[PDB]
């Protein structure tokens, strides 16, 4: 048994869609998926979203965070973008301010802590959201949401694998980590 | 005004996000921030899922939990794996007492079980009100009209500093209107 602890949205928007491929590779390893977004005993490996840095401590960068502009599949295909409400993500308020800077507003009246909630709000046609590319990928593929106007944002964040010191030589952990690296480099 | 609510991860995505526009229809001036949590009860109002009890001090029962048997929209039940939810290790046995082979992954949260169903990983048990819109929009389906009264309930907790707060009372009244 491998216990992994990953962000609430990393879990539903990427890991659950992709984990079948890990099980194809290593059928003998059952996985318990926990969720969390705070500071990093129960889990064997964590995935967290942190400002890009070299000074974190048993960690390895999986991938830099690149956000896509997403909207409902009903939206038609420059700054007609401004006609739609922007969905606030309350943990990441700089994102829309940065977007206003990558380019160029009414904010939707509900703000959300997590990407997966913002994604659900886009499915509810409440406005546009910024979602990490790898998280949007399956949802776009299956027709839940669409990428609006090929617009993106480099946020200055990354997804890191963080491993408890005693797990640094655990085989199950190194196998999952290598798998993550393979899919998300 | 801003109202901050703290509800379970799945209550948020599977019910509150699809429904909250009805609240704004009633009260368009009240902005909302939706936080998620599932531990012991910052926020103006909490929704938690607890075993049914009449001994809670200041928790108000919103609705009892009725779980539906859920599968993917392309299901035409023994042939399918059951998706385990680790915080509720008894549920499948207990479902099976009304009338084996679990999936090799996860989860503590309903919203993860729901995604697993979408990923064709097996069958899940999901609260009826949480399944409702996902069923409507064709993400999932209810299998065989099968259900389970789980013994849990959804409780609203109003913190002691919000006891006279209009925005909190309005939101609570709305929840009761929709779910009780």
């Amino acid at each position: 048994l491998l216990v992994v602890d990953v962000t609430p949205s990393f879990a539903s928007l990427w890991l659950v869609p992709n984990i079948n491929d890990f099980h194809q590779r290593h059928p003998n390893i059952r996985v318990k998926i926990l969720t969390g977004d705070g500071a990093v005993g129960e889990s064997d490996l964590h995935v967290r979203c942190l400002p890009l840095s070299t000074h974190y401590e048993y960690s390895q960068l999986l991938c830099e965070e690149t956000l896509l502009l997403i909207g409902n599949t009903n939206l038609p295909k420059n700054q007609a973008i401004s006609h739609y409400p922007f969905i606030p993500q309350t943990t990441r308020p700089q994102l829309w301010e940065q977007f206003k800077q990558e380019n160029d507003i009414t904010y939707h009246s509900v703000g959300f802590e997590h990407f997966y909630l913002a994604c659900e709000a886009v499915r509810m046609e409440k406005g546009l959201a910024l979602l990490p590319d790898f998280m949007a990928q399956f949802s776009i593929l299956r027709g839940d949401i669409q990428h609006i106007g090929n617009l993106k944002l480099h946020s200055g964040y990354g997804y890191y694998v963080v491993i408890p010191n005693f797990r640094l030589t655990s085989r199950k952990v190194a196998l999952f980590h290598d798998w993550l690296k393979d899919k998300l480099t």
